[PDB]
């Protein structure tokens, strides 16, 4: 059931899990949370939600506590202010350390406790079957 969009394929879950099982759900399956790297994506993610809430690879990295992806796409924390919901992210009782899709709009995440069950959305590139490329 994975649905393609731009290069990539996404997986929309439909029984949901902590943050972390959703992830090591996602790698079984070669596959990651999704990082979200443009409008154009957050607009796909969101109306393909349609209004449910799922996990997605927000998690916090380094003693600082910033944001960051975990497929390792380097995180744009400028580029990312228009993505979460006003108030967001928030850290509510100190205890907020991963991130899901919420809201059905542009601003849609928010910061959510890892082991709350959310459903969850893996993403995976689109890799060719090709030779070895190194000669
Ligand atoms: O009012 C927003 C607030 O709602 C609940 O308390 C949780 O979803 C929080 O993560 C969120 O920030
Ligand atoms: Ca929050």
């Amino acid at each position: 059931g994975w649905k393609y969009f731009k290069g990539n394929f996404y997986y929309f879950s439909l029984i949901p899990k902590t943050w972390y099982s959703a992830e090591q759900f996602c790698v079984s399956r070669n596959s990651h949370l999704t990082s979200v790297t443009s409008e154009s994506e957050q607009e796909f993610l969101y109306k393909t939600a349609g209004g449910l809430i799922y996990w997605i690879g927000l998690t916090k990295a380094g003693m600082e506590g910033d944001w960051s992806w975990v497929d390792d796409t380097p995180f744009n924390k400028v580029q990312s202010v228009r993505f979460w919901i006003p108030g967001e992210p928030n850290n509510a009782g100190n205890n907020e350390h991963c991130g899901n899709i919420k809201a059905p709009s542009l601003q849609a995440w928010n910061d959510a406790p890892c082991d709350k069950t959310f459903l969850f959305i893996c993403k995976r590139p689109y890799v060719p079957s090709e030779p070895s490329a190194w000669s």
